[PDB]
């Protein structure tokens, strides 16, 4: 009776189907997969990703930046949602390809550091290649690269160092408000007395909040589905989108009943 | 006209004076100097240290142990009340030479990890030797050695990962609640305004409500005249000691103060 | 056409066949898997461990430590052969649950920092959680533990960390020089030219040589079949068992017709 | 009596008298003091800087950078000869403020990561502020930037990561080859029977060797005078520089008078 063998980190084939990129704005790409976002920035003195998907989409996402002729050594800084192995997957390859700088909050950068490894959740399951945080920054911090300033608004919850980034881009000269939400889920957590997340539901209330006020004209999830996006139907991707005040009050209300029948 | 030279981080003399241990309670037992705290709690499975002070003090906190009979190798556990260099000075000279653990949050961790420097505040004027933290700790959570359970509040401010400590000793029998707050102060810290800690306000004033709902017999300070402690005079140190309302009001004065005379 | 998914590490079901504590010498103890070597030496003062195993293999290692009387906290050091999936595996969930410390040199301390990703053969395909090495040790520098002292023999090759470990046991109060080597192996290397490892060939040959010279009055190897042990015949184990001047020797023959062929 | 103060690591005046850019080869440029070598090599796809010199040399080296048209974001790789604070720096700071990646070899990578506390002969005095290293690189590893190749020579002694860089430059199409060479020297260290680096003697001796053998027309060295070279006096600062060979065996002559004397 043998020990039992590691299994692998498997997810929807979904997750993985690679796409061309897709246009949001006059600065931002879609260059992830079909149901992982994975988003591209650029500016006049250089490129931003934020989030990154599987580990296994780096080449992926290296083609994409090509295909919008942006270099390696042009990725100037990378972004985090929350440092779990689908968002923060090819973090550590992509910043020995790129020469690319990683900013996130201490909570994230910690659970980088030790890739994902110790999940408050998860344990040891969705294992991926570590990697360093180069600066870590505050709550409402600004973080501005080739003229485009990024807010970052701590939501913690599904992680401790979740974070949702705000931006204003244009739409062929329109100043457009941009809201990249993290995810508001707690799938198959324990919520009520989490021995390793005490005040948990104090954290994912307040969060609620947070993205409710968020500075938002169009709205983007680390899932697409989440916020009602599908990359798919290219020019009608983000037809039947979700406001931000909808897409907190839609992630509570499922928190609300699953906290519910916890209690029984 | 050569670039200036390093300077050292030089403090008041007091801070580095050496003390005997004074006894706290049946278990808990101040082994700093006159004007630094460092608290030693005597459980059955080992000891656990509570801030260390200067980097200079780790001999004399290991001849202070030695008094109390306590091998290196009985110290199974470091805590923090804020990495700065007067208080977590000797933690790595610490961890090489009694094979103890430090429990720390995200915050103090990242900021332990890199000895203090590029502080908000500070910039590298207080560098001290880096340390890594063993343990996440998330707020609320519960510390357990030797049937003592150490409970972390978070308080940021003085810096982000300030934390608050309580647990419960006896006293000849006599269940007695023992906090140990942090700093609450902002020595020359721009409060309204700062690009380092943009939320530096709202996360001080929370602080403020969260020292006065400590459970607190008796409390505590990094600077042991914050809560009006004076290790001097031995027996009569605790005399006129300060609550925890009295330690969050007096200092809240302090910072609305500050915080009035910085708009001018 | 959707990226592949990840895939698991999976070996021998024998390397993950758990077993009773095995003696070899009066302080020193098998507690790993049939062909998984991991040793545990019991002194006055602590306890040692040599190595994990796979990452699965934490619970039966403190389930084989509580056999021999050894709490968590009785766990003092932790030594490594190096720092590969299959033998440094359990190191961080091990220091988590035992207070230990783990003393490695400077290359198995970063390769085991970033938990064995970036291989210089295997890249990303055998990750394993990350831990940090909290004591760095130099090339025949002397560890004691409860007056048995541990020599390090660097010897690279397998690994830039690659260690193997002396000390002197006792039979019953007869001296007995115990070496535990690394493996001597390059499964799969690309030996001549490599770009990630350019003086491959010299660092093996010198190892070679380094592990002919070992005090040694018993070997031991991180897979007991590459010493011709056998932990099944329990004490029939160490019969068959190789000189270090045969296993160099055989090992030797294996790398030079490897690197004949390889030029084919 | 109370403790004693911190003490701040000053040097000599020299190795804080900022100097012009001096040319060295048609791409290499010194950018550092009078007495302390910075060394700055412009490509056609970004700039390499090796060393950087005492901490407080950041801005000053951020300014000739700028002299040259070298934007901090067109640095693209920093390299270390040792990790010493009076050589690495400012490295830290110059990190974050221009989007830098930093090779070096497992040794100095954990030094400059816990900011050079715990040396092996030094201790804590001559702490900096650390640094993480982005990529680990091997004896005899090549490094490309713009079409320059660096390769590294590992030459353990003065440090464990001492590494010795040489590149061809060209001296108006005339293809030269430089060396930067690491200090050959053993300030206060104790040689014979050293716990701290007990195969010490052995890496100094094969590391003279190792200097000598190479490729190089025009040797630099982290301080100027070491190899006899006087940036003050501007074109002719190489004039009586030393080779490799004279190097060597002068800088052994010293080590075994003081290996000599220390026996006594
Ligand atoms: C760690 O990745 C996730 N979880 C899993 O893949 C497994 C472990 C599972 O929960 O079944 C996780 O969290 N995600 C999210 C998210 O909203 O972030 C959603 C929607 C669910 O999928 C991924
Ligand atoms: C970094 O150490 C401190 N600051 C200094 O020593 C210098 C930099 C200074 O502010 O003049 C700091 O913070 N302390 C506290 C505290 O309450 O924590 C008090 C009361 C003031 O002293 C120490
Ligand atoms: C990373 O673990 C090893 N390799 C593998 O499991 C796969 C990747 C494989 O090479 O097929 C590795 O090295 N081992 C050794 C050793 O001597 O250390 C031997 C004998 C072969 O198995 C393990
Ligand atoms: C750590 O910096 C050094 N040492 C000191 O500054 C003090 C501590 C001292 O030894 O008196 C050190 O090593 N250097 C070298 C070198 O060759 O690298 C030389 C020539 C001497 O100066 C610097
Ligand atoms: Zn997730
Ligand atoms: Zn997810
Ligand atoms: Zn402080
Ligand atoms: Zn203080
Ligand atoms: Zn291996
Ligand atoms: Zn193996
Ligand atoms: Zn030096
Ligand atoms: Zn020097």
């Amino acid at each position: 009776a043998p020990l039992p063998q590691l299994r692998a980190y498997t997810v929807d084939a979904s997750w993985l189907q690679p796409m061309a990129p897709l246009q949001v704005a006059d600065h931002t790409w879609q260059i992830g997969t079909e149901d992982l976002t994975a988003l591209l920035v650029q500016t006049a003195e250089g490129a931003v990703l934020l989030d990154g998907g599987m580990p296994q989409m780096a080449g992926h996402l290296l083609d994409n930046m090509k295909l919008r002729g942006v270099a390696p050594q042009d990725l100037r800084l990378i972004l985090l949602s929350h440092a779990h192995a689908d968002h923060a997957g090819p973090v550590a390859e992509l910043k020995r390809r790129t020469g690319a700088h990683v900013a996130a909050n201490a909570e994230t950068a910690v659970l980088l550091a030790r890739g994902g490894s110790n999940d408050l959740h998860f344990g040891d399951g969705i294992t991926y290649p570590p990697a360093s945080a180069d600066r870590i920054i505050m709550d409402g911090e600004v973080v501005t690269v080739g003229g485009i300033a990024f807010t970052a608004h701590f939501m913690p919850g599904h992680t401790p160092g979740s974070t949702a980034w705000t931006w204003t881009d244009t739409r062929d000269g329109k100043p457009v408000r941009i809201a990249y939400a993290d995810s508001l889920s707690a799938p198959g957590y324990q919520l009520k007395g989490n021995p390793r997340y005490p005040r948990l539901i104090e954290d994912y209330k307040r969060s609620f909040a947070t993205v409710r006020a968020l500075p938002c004209d169009l709205l983007l999830t680390p899932h697409p589905g989440a916020s009602n996006w599908n990359y798919a139907v290219g020019s009608k991707a983000s037809a039947e989108a979700l406001t931000c005040n909808a897409y907190a009050d839609a992630a509570e209300k499922k928190f609300d009943a699953q906290l519910a029948r916890e209690t029984a």
